[PDB]
């Protein structure tokens, strides 16, 4: 066990191992400080979780986040550098701290002057990370430019996995502009195909400099979507589980899919083709991440011997019914068993 030291930073007590120095608040589910890690030489973000075990729902969320971060080991996905608690036993266990690489710019802070070569490299990396994530049957659910970190060499990492309230999704808000229509309107049980819709929205915005579907509310956004991709046919309508939602869709006048070369004027014809394969209303028919990596748009970067998949991931806890102290004890076991990366 390392030696810990205590300090108050912005009305919060932080108790951390001596290796972490020069803590500086940078953000406020928890508070975040930047620090220098003297063991690795990296600048890091240290997150102190807020009330991690306040309810069954909160305690399960804490366990879910730690399990996910401990599993992710890929160049294009955020990984866990350290996790610690100052408690010396389960009996006194109350606080959880998570340590990651400190990220600078996100994709918004780049969306600069982008060549087609830049768009190829950025979207390639998102898809490489998503192939890995999806191979473990994980769905990110919240892909958008602010959840993508990018450095000076155009290297990218996915962060902030979906672990959002009704209020946060209301109105003219970027928190909804990248969501697939079937999850935005609760059409049906969703799966990993929702993330590919989000990639299509991000790629379009890199090519044009503008948000693809900046709706002022849920219904305005649906109308923007259906104008581009067309109204649904009977085949997709049968897959929408709510009679009310089916009824609403049928109230709209029918529209054909638009010509994407006349929307994305001047774009690489291979980029236009890939967008048509991502932005498909019926999620059963969207291209997958593994299939998209082999698309000719990425010919300069695709290497099928360097696009790895994940170790198997056990999510059986998600259907388990436990008490607060049982989720807390499971979380404690995961804290003390952590083994740092090389
Ligand atoms: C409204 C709008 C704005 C930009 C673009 N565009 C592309 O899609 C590739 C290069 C370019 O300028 C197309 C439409
Ligand atoms: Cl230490
Ligand atoms: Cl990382
Ligand atoms: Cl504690
Ligand atoms: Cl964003
Ligand atoms: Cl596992
Ligand atoms: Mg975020």
């Amino acid at each position: 066990r390392p030696t810990f030291y205590r300090q108050e930073l912005n009305k919060t007590i932080w108790e951390v191992p001596e290796r972490y120095q020069n803590l500086s608040p940078v953000g406020s589910y928890g508070s975040v400080c930047a620090a220098f890690d003297t063991k690795t030489g990296h600048r890091v973000a240290v997150k102190k979780l807020s009330r991690p075990f306040q309810s069954i729902i909160h305690a399960k969320r804490t366990y879910r986040e730690l399990r996910l971060l401990k599993h992710m080991k890929h160049e294009n996905v955020i990984g866990l550098l350290d996790v610690f608690t100052p408690a010396r036993s389960l009996e006194e266990f109350n606080d959880v701290y998570l340590v990651t690489h400190l990220m600078g710019a996100d994709l918004n802070n780049i969306v600069q002057k982008l060549t087609d070569d830049h768009v190829q490299f950025l979207i390639y990396q998102i898809l490489r990370g998503l192939k890995y994530i999806h191979s473990a049957d994980i769905i990110h659910r919240d892909l958008k430019p602010s959840n993508l970190a990018v450095n000076e060499d155009c290297e990218l990492k996915i962060l902030d996995f979906g672990l959002h309230t009704d209020d946060e999704m209301t109105g003219y808000v970027a928190t909804r502009w990248y969501r697939a229509p079937e999850i935005m309107l609760n059409w049906m049980h969703y799966n990993q195909t929702v993330d590919i819709w989000s990639v299509g929205c991000i790629m379009a915005e890199l090519l044009t400099g503008r948000t693809l579907f900046p709706g002022t509310d849920h219904i305005d956004q649906l109308k923007l979507i259906l104008r581009l991709v067309g109204t649904p046919g009977a085949e997709l309508l049968k897959k929408i589980s709510s009679e009310s939602a089916r009824n609403y869709i049928q109230s709209l006048a029918q529209m054909p899919k638009m010509n994407f070369a006349n929307v994305f004027i001047g774009a690489n014809p291979l980029a236009v083709d890939l967008l048509e394969k991502m932005l498909v209303l019926d999620s059963d028919k969207r291209i997958t991440a593994a299939q998209a990596l082999a698309h000719a748009y990425f010919a300069q970067y695709h290497d099928p011997d360097d696009e790895p998949v994940a170790d198997p991931y056990d999510q059986s806890f998600e259907s388990r019914d436990l008490l607060i102290d049982e989720w807390k004890s499971l979380t404690y076991d995961e804290v003390i068993s952590f083994v740092p990366p090389p």
